[PDB]
């Protein structure tokens, strides 16, 4: 019964959390086994930060200039190395606290769990999606950078995010856990177009069933649809186009509500014609789409890890 | 940048759940020292549950008839009570996970982080708040009973919620610590009225302050107003009346904006009179009542535990 934004548990990467001080640079890191993962700018000064060699900047530093913390632990390094815009701290501790984990690069559409961190501190957990334009809209102030994004699958945590950029229009850019940009982002403070952000229709179909499965059934229309006549309607309202993999993904919510996937996607076409009259759809006035079919099957069953 | 509804991180929580087995009932319990706690209806039959005497269904049991699990651990009980609508099973084991923590008995429009748990593991996190009329609207399935709501300062968890009960009509409700019901409703299934809620005017304010630090001004209005003369217009529209309190607690926002609260509360006015004409405030077309001036304060300052 209800319908929350739910993020993951925290606690399995609560424990992989450290402070990264170099020079005077510091920011959160994930401490795995023997390696700190932190975002590469950390070794950046604010003028660095405008045109950086990071390169030349990494060079100019040694093991012994990166100061990493675990609470009140000071953990020491015997081995550095820049893979893309990540830096890896080859320290001589592995993290006892350690989960079993993974690293995955998410496809565009798909949520993570991000544990915001200040000073290698938790602060808080919230559940985000990896935006169509490979944006985030997050909550990160200063310090806030190298937290991660994350899903766990049963015992393995799945890291698929390092936070590492504010942009100047307010959205958040960051990496995989190889240190490769989510999007045409580069580790520069100079002016970068995120470009268009569609809505995810496959993410807005599946709240569509959420909403049906929680009693939210004024929208259901007599009306139906096809695929290429719904796609000429998503197209005008910059929704992402719906696929055979959508439908198919969908499939499940289709079986459980007795709803066709394409009379949903009939009801969408009128809400998004017709917009929402004042009305509320599972206590929101505006379509959401940043839960996957796989969030509201997870949700609706009470799936645990 | 940006603004989430951010939970606590759940690690602490989470290493205090498990699960308790009592006959054939199976829910959540709160494992802190050597005692744990869950809703005292785990005793219950689906039968029972229309007209229980606890004092009674509790004598048919003994220690030995109560199934708690950390895991794949199994617990001892050597002592069982109940202390209100709650069952405290004292144990052999003190849990060696058992964070610093206090039982608290939150106000009305307060927040706090739900660990949602089935069988004793913990499947998300959220946060809500407790509504005016004491119900939460939170996401709960069956065996979902006895998860936990929590606030952590500095590095004590604050308990403040148990779930024991969804209503006809979709709303939750449960007990604090001691197991004293939030609101009039009793651990009984009949038909229980949730009664009028408000919305709360001192958490829309703070998230208006919010608002207006993350570049959303469009509604602050060239009007002011009046204390009485808003709450006569927030009586209208079922919003909390706003005291010389509400005021205080906003003070840091108002110092922070520079907008004095009582010109906030003009704008809210005209919001409330006008609508938003199908515009958005920090992404959302409906004004926002579960976070407070704390919370709104605690993610603009980046504060950690």
């Amino acid at each position: 019964s209800g319908f929350r934004k739910m993020a993951f548990p925290s606690g399995k990467v609560e424990g992989c959390m450290v402070q990264v001080t170099c020079g005077t640079t510091t920011l959160n890191g994930l401490w795995l086994d023997d390696v700190v993962y932190c975002p590469r700018h950390v070794i950046c000064t604010s003028e660095d930060m405008l045109n950086p060699n990071y390169e030349d900047l990494l060079i100019r530093k040694s093991n012994h200039n990166f100061l990493v913390q675990a609470g009140n632990v000071q953990l020491r390094v015997i081995g550095h190395s820049m893979q893309n815009c990540v830096l890896k701290l080859k320290v001589d501790t592995a993290n006892p606290k350690t989960p079993k984990y993974k690293f995955v690069r998410i496809q565009p559409g798909q949520t993570f769990s991000v544990l915001a961190c200040y000073n290698g501190s938790p602060s808080g957990v919230y559940q985000c999606a990896m935006r169509p334009n490979f944006t985030i809209k997050g909550s990160f102030l200063n310090g806030s950078c190298g937290s991660v994004g994350f899903n766990i699958d049963y015992d393995c945590v799945s890291f698929c995010y390092m936070h590492h950029m504010v942009l100047p229009t307010g959205v958040h850019a960051g990496t995989d856990l190889e240190g490769n940009f989510y999007g045409p982002f580069v580790d520069r403070q100079t002016a970068q177009a995120a470009g268009t952000d569609t809505t995810i229709t496959v993410n807005v179909l599946a709240w569509l069933y959420a909403a049906v499965i929680n009693g939210d059934r004024w929208f259901l229309n007599r009306f139906t649809t096809t695929l290429n006549d719904f796609n000429l309607v998503a197209m005008k309202y910059n929704y992402e186009p719906l696929t055979q993999d959508h439908v198919d993904i969908l499939g499940p919510l289709s079986a459980q509500t007795g709803i066709a996937v394409l009379d949903m996607c009939a009801s969408l076409k009128e809400l998004l014609q017709n917009g929402m009259n004042g009305r509320t759809i599972l206590g929101s006035a505006l379509l959401e789409d940043e839960f996957t079919p796989f969030d509201v099957v997870r949700q609706c069953s009470g799936v645990t890890f």
